[PDB]
């Protein structure tokens, strides 16, 4: 019983102090190790009705959704419906004559379009015309392809245009094609009524209840609600794309290609990669507020780099009431998911993950 005992002891030791310190009501861990899933569930999905977290509890994953968006784009790309060097306006006539004539799909996907902001301004509602108008009027702060500024409207437009290239709405493609191709039956953009009992409550300041509301390009940027078990299934698809039908294998591979570096981080479609091993402090810095909020000059690669082998691929994501983190090591067939119903600092999420990964190495 030693191995099961040791894994429980390790995950408990990593998770419990961080949950206490960040007053996290409920937290789900899922780990893929040596080809088997392992689940560890903590606390409450809802403090008020006493629903406990399980591996089936649905959490908002926020920007981790971008890795799903990237997978749909990978499908469009490897199906020859778009190319990364296409100008954005090729895929939406509304953008012809705008600055998007001079901005590539790759620029949008990797946040280098020239200063698209972190979020849509509050003045832009979930409305196709308002979104249209927003992009039509937007002007770059600096040359496209030169600086990374992490941005929902940037990758949101990338996903929206990938959907246009496939001739169907983004949301429909996700529900009808992407999630089924990945074997995901507990993963939603719009949680069905019959599944609402599984949907955790989110918690903010003074423990106010917070579930995510509608916003422009929400599906593309931050729309996914999923369970720890389903998100680990997605990690396993990423660890083994060859286990999927060829078109989807290629779609996943397209999210494992790096285009430039900023500091220790290599930017793919959705996924962000680090050499492994690397220090906890460096991994935290790559997932820090200044990394997200400030423009960084890029070091472009001479050719796309395979994000595999001795690397850690990760993504953080948050909503007002939730905080998610996913990390995997391709060359070790190892992955983990940490989902919580409080938006707690990225550094703390990474701290839990690092403690688990370090302990599995020891
Ligand atoms: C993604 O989660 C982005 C950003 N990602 S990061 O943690 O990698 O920097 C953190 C917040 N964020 C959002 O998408 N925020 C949305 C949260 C939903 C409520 N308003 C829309 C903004
Ligand atoms: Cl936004």
């Amino acid at each position: 019983e030693a191995p099961a005992d040791r894994l429980k002891a390790l995950v408990d030791a990593a998770v419990q102090p961080v949950m206490k310190a960040n007053d996290i009501p409920g937290l789900a861990v899922a780990i893929s190790l040596k080809g088997e899933p392992h689940y560890f569930s903590y606390g409450l999905a809802s403090k008020e009705d006493g629903r406990r977290v399980t591996p089936e509890t649905l959490f908002e994953i926020g920007s981790v959704s971008k890795t799903f968006t990237a997978t749909l784009a990978g499908y469009a790309l490897t199906q020859d419906k778009m190319r990364l060097d296409d100008r954005a306006s090729q895929h939406w006539p509304a953008l012809q004559g705008s600055r998007f004539d001079g901005i590539s799909l790759l620029d949008l996907a990797t946040y280098t379009a020239g200063g698209l902001p972190l979020q849509f301004p509050d003045s832009v509602q979930k409305d196709q015309a308002q979104i249209r108008d927003y992009y039509r009027q937007w002007q770059p702060t600096y040359a496209p392809g030169s600086q990374r500024l992490y941005s929902n409207p940037s990758i949101g437009l990338f996903g929206y245009l990938a959907a246009r290239s496939l001739g169907q709405p983004f949301e429909r493609l996700m529900e009808q094609q992407v999630f089924p191709a990945l074997g995901l039956e507990q993963t939603h953009l719009d949680v069905p009524e019959a599944a609402l009992a599984q949907y955790a409550q989110g918690y903010g300041k003074d423990d106010r209840p917070l579930r995510v509301g509608p916003g422009p390009l929400d599906a593309e940027g931050y729309g996914v609600k999923t369970s720890a078990a389903d998100l680990l299934r997605f990690v396993d698809a990423n660890l083994h794309p060859e286990r999927l039908d060829r078109p989807w294998a290629q779609a996943l591979d397209a999210t494992h290609r790096g285009y430039y570096k900023v500091g220790d981080m290599t930017q793919g479609l959705g996924w962000e990669a680090y050499d492994w091993p690397i220090s906890l402090k460096r991994l935290q810095a790559g997932n820090s507020t200044p990394m997200a909020l400030q423009p960084h000059r890029i070091a472009r690669l001479p050719a796309p780099q395979a994000l595999e082998g001795q690397r850690l691929l990760n993504k953080t994501g948050s909503t007002n009431g939730f905080g998610a983190y996913v990390a995997f090591v391709p060359g070790r067939d190892l992955g983990l998911v940490i989902l919580a119903n409080r938006n707690y600092p990225n550094a703390e999420r990474v701290k839990i993950a690092y403690a688990i990964l370090s302990g599995l190495e020891q």
